[PDB]
């Protein structure tokens, strides 16, 4: 009713752990959401065209030419690692565990407060106001991942979290030709339109059903079930050169010291063992045979152009690229007392060494001829297309049927938990922004929107937009992760890399004297893995 | 007891022909292997850099730097085709059967015998010292196969053998920016150290239970049971320029002879088909739409770095890249009366017709004027980068979603049979080294060890090493592996190749007047295989 | 028999969890055991009289006088932490583990192997030969840990350990008054001889049953089951100045920096609560009511005599007194490739803050004049007895009624495991050598011996020793060690100490290239805990 409340704040995270060495791992996750009413109650169809930044010669990375439909509804997104756990949690979690499920997921919008404004400024309460709530189980809606944006939904437990605005990117056709600074003529930088084939426009109204909550009602979307693969919490370290029996020591050392080392006392034309290099007798490290390769090469910032634009082609590994950065805002992590829109930027340096080093390859001549000429050799300081800035191996793509490659490690807090399945017909392999994918069904987004408050002079024969009474609504969200994990167990005589509090981290997990909070990012796969 | 035996010597091989064409071959192996005590009973972390050779500019190819514990136990393997069949097996196998599948393996070690050595020297027995045997079942300890260092158990039914000396890869950095003959200045050549968070310190006490067997017992490893695909025993022939319907020849010869050949009397500006260049009219043998891609090109004699250093990236298939070459020792195949120690080698050249000849590519301009001229292509003959002797043939790739490929052979007698399988999140499509590769679950590794014998002067408490009793063991080693082949079909008029003995390869395989043995490489697919 | 082995090697740690956040850890620890004859078959009463240091005036600490009866026997010790795991589980107990229980413990001898010596030196085995062994299940003969003296077995599962010779403290009488450099006379130094009422002479012949042992016979101690209370792994940060509730802050800082503070804007003589001082109207954080006292103070270099001599008074908790220092060798973690007598030692800082601060006590008159003057004040800058160097917290006791403490953390690897209680009428509140104590009945002691090998001229009445054949034996020893843990939750939003391998400790958890090892010392209680 008007007076009664309609559900609980839980934001605890219980550990049940079950024999077999399994463990429960129950995320709660509660939120005050705090939503205005819509600056306009209609659909618009928007185009983004920065040429005033592009038209300049060699600014081709900084396109942000699109289109987009914006939408009345409001999402609300809680993919993101810190919105389920604080850094104790994760701390136990990537201490402990060795692999990571994904269970469950449940959500529950409760304790609807609608209020209205009248200008000083009074705020009654609209006990007769209704909000907008739909789920879109079907999955028909164009799937948003929020994290992306750092649009989720706050890390902190005792703050009021905004939802963000929805859209989706409408349909259209770009193409910018590359330039440099010092070009003569001026490159083709043209928005074309849309192509009527590929138009899209989607509607909450005519897609899903929408409840209408009142102050003493609540929503409950039932518990959806992930069927996925483990993520692993232990790292890699063995490349190529660290795979198989390594070559027997005939001379050992005798003064253990900081320069003594061994040395194998057979020549390297006279070594016994299997090469792919069926033209020499030079047995080696670099050269013996292994039994796969671990990770490969890719053109590292290369852009491919399609029917609407330039993109970066993504790595899957990095060693700078390959490395996500994260540039996020006061909601999610960064320094709650800060003053001004800069935002706090970090980059995630994985622990899995499964990248490479273009300043150590070179390609020769198959004669092979060990002591190489210049003639016979192709190195990362050589020329390409008469380039002094560009060599080979920005151009080169070492990706067979012998690669061998890690999913990407989860980051804490900003990374995201789940994604959608491209409905291709041969599907990626892994994606890059986060460590579980769902393959046929994945969790429905939560759609908020405000119901008009119409005034009493409303002609719908009237160009103008119409005139509504300021509204906006307050309410609480829960909502429930089920992980499955596994505790792990130690296999060397020396111990592993844990991650602790410090001297010089302390005052990262608790506030300073103005309420000022932050969470720093953590990493996640510490403990190493034998490859093979 | 002290007097009594506790196993038989059996290696014979038993083909038991199940009716629907199926049989199921026994290979049993028994040896007899000699065991020495270890040169020191403490784990040794050593570093093995060689900067002597490799501070030479020009010779990044021969780095032999890395890091290794050397461990006290010895390794058992007998993953090698050599161990388990003589080359008469060998060619009823690969003259009668098509597939060939891996069933079960178990090993046993019996009839320990141990002994002291007094300085003449005297050989006693010890009736009361003891084998230490551990059986890594879990998989615990790093998987280290010895065929690629060529270090299996021999060859011959009547030659004792000697076990390997077990170590593995210790993780280290190492960074060798390449350079040629006529660099300015020192190439960066520099042993980085240990990341403490990739340390992996294992010792066989500490993961494995270990048994002491006397002269009167009995160890028996239970029988392992793998799942697996069939490896083929039949090669393809077939390029992209084979696959379908032939052009119809109007013109057939009339005269059959050397030159008398046939024509298709139609323009190939006016014939008919599916073309993939949706710009020419021309349809021909080498611009027909084909189903796929049989084979892909790889970047030869390319050398990717990484944190560990410069590694050749591996090929899956060969035409000299892409064919693996074997060096070996007299228990290996070489003649047994040999003097010098300089290994045989050979290069494996295979059947199949999967790889590329990089002397017959070339890359043309889009607008397909068909008598090419300079500026609107790209041959194997010029320059990139500005080398003479690299061009592009080098760092191609043409490795995508339409490539088929074929798993590597059975290589006898020096090949692998099985292979551990990547534990990574993306596992790779093949190995290079083995047609077999365990998914889940793969054999223990099997260590022995002589158990130390103290003087009666043994103090803890003192820096130099411990004085023991020069002892040696000898005991016997059985092995069953089964498999389950299919018997080949004849499908076509014409016979097929077969291998057979004749007046070249005759005195190979009869040992000379001094007793002197050898075992030649066999080619194990012979027989032709339909792709399409 | 003579070439059957009796038992199996064992050093592995299981870990099993069951549910309800319980686990049970299994501790293996096998090791290989070298005894000697024993130099005089006969019990002996020494006395040790260093009257050559003590007679020098200043030099009581330095007394070593003591009467011992030295015992033909040897004592086998598997009373440290060291035997029974290895870094890499210590720190999975540690960084996971809350608690830890005491549950069983058993051992077992096996494969026994006796040898004799001929002077060259030829060694030849005693099939016929004996091992005595004795078990002390009754616990009739004086307890002896070993690791005080650092005689336990050694913490290496790869290098074999010696037993420590037995021997046990016979009763004397001993006066020594204690001097200074520049004393008048020659104190009282003399020793006294023995008791009669005190004499006590055990002998194992005549207090267990002894088993012989020949090469192939095995001796198996049944499992001892604990009934103790459990060690916590949680250290308490909590001083009497951090318990209840905190003083409102009436002003609150604005600017939260480095140096902005709050204020408590109430006057210290116009406050509320409690205080013990009914004289005064100061409220403070030093004044304000306690629910108890947390630690004590103690007169530390104390030295009280007895009987027998003085000893340092023991002391709970240290902050240097009250930390235990130890010293060990190379068995027992220090480098096993130094060279010389001298000791490895370090000194145990614990995590708990329980100890005193003696440079900041003070004792006032009752009249609480608040600025205190110097004729109302003791502090502890001032001389007691006249003595510069020597202030009132050298002889204060705050042990009361009201005191809580925290029994002593394990300490890895060279602290005890369990202990005896004392057999009086009122027992102690803690010892402060071992976290566990067996309250009525503690695992009885394995004393081995080597039988005697008499020649062919013996004569019992000749005074001269008997003349034996020179033997030694070697055996092989395995122990099973049960414990309960709990597994440990988190209850705070920031993270908490663990231990974990870094740049600098990198190096003490592998070997060297010479096979030196090390086992640095571990602290054990990390995480925090609430106290109140």
């Amino acid at each position: 009713g008007v007076g009664i409340s309609t559900g609980t704040f839980n934001n605890q995270t219980e550990f049940k752990f079950l024999e077999n060495g399994w463990v429960e791992i129950t995320a709660n996750s509660s939120r005050l959401v705090h939503l205005n009413m819509p600056e306009s109650e209609n659909y618009r169809r928007v185009v983004v065209n920065n040429m005033d930044k592009t038209a300049v010669n060699g600014n081709m990375a900084l396109d942000d030419i699109h289109a987009q439909i914006v939408t009345p509804w409001s999402l609300v997104d809680a993919n993101a690692w810190g919105v389920w756990f604080n850094p104790g949690d994760w701390q136990l979690i990537v201490n402990t565990m060795s692999e990571l499920h994904l269970v469950s997921f449940e959500q529950e919008i409760f304790n609807v407060v609608l209020k209205t404004v009248s200008e000083t400024k009074v705020y009654n309460n609209d006990l007769t106001a209704s909000l907008m709530v739909a789920l879109d189980s079907n999955n028909t809606m164009p799937f948003t991942p929020a994290a992306m944006r750092s649009e989720t939904l706050g890390f902190y437990p005792w703050k009021p979290t905004i939802p963000t605005p929805w859209r989706y990117y409408f349909q259209w056709d770009r193409t910018l030709i590359p330039s440099h600074t010092g070009t003569s003529g001026t490159p083709t930088n043209i928005y074309h339109g849309t192509d009527p084939d590929d138009v899209q426009f989607y509607t909450i109204e005519n897609s899903v059903p929408v409840h209408l909550l009142r102050t003493g009602d609540e929503f409950a979307t039932g518990t959806f079930f992930f069927d996925c693969k483990p993520c692993r919490l232990t790292h890699t370290w063995q490349t190529n050169r660290a795979l198989g029996l390594p070559p027997f020591l005939n001379s050992l050392p005798q003064s253990e010291g900081a320069t003594n080392f061994g040395d194998i006392g057979v020549q390297q034309d006279k070594r016994r063992g299997v090469t792919q290099m069926g033209n020499t007798n030079y047995i080696t490290e670099a050269t013996i045979m292994r039994p796969a390769e671990v990770g490969y090469s890719a053109p590292y910032y290369s852009f491919e152009a399609s029917t609407q634009g330039p993109f970066k082609t993504p790595i899957a590994a990095g060693r700078a690229d390959g490395n996500p950065r994260y540039a996020f805002g006061r909601q999610h992590g960064q320094k709650t007392t800060t003053t001004g829109e800069t935002p706090e930027r970090f980059t995630y340096i994985a622990h899995q060494d499964t990248g490479r080093y273009p300043e150590g390859d070179w390609i020769q001549n198959i004669n092979f001829n060990l002591p190489v000429t210049n003639d016979n050799v192709l190195l990362p300081t050589d020329p390409i297309g008469g380039k002094t800035g560009i060599n080979y191996t920005n151009i080169f793509n070492t990706y067979g049927p012998l690669t061998a490659l890690n999913n990407v490690p989860p980051v804490y807090p900003n990374g995201q938990i789940w994604d959608k399945e491209f409905d291709t017909d041969l599907k990626p392999r892994l994606h890059v922004n986060a460590p579980f994918v769902c393959q046929n069904n994945c969790p429905g987004q939560l759609f908020v929107k405000v119901a008009p408050n119409l005034t009493n002079e409303y002609d719908p024969d009237a160009s103008a937009n119409m005139s509504r009474i300021v509204t906006y609504s307050d309410f609480w969200w829960k909502g429930k992760l089920v992980f499955k994990a596994k505790l792990r167990a130690s296999h060397t005589w020396n111990p592993i890399q844990q991650m602790s509090i410090n001297v010089d981290n302390q005052f990262n997990y608790v506030p300073s004297n103005i309420g000022g909070m932050k969470i720093v990012y953590e990493k996640s796969q510490l403990a190493p893995r034998k490859l093979y």
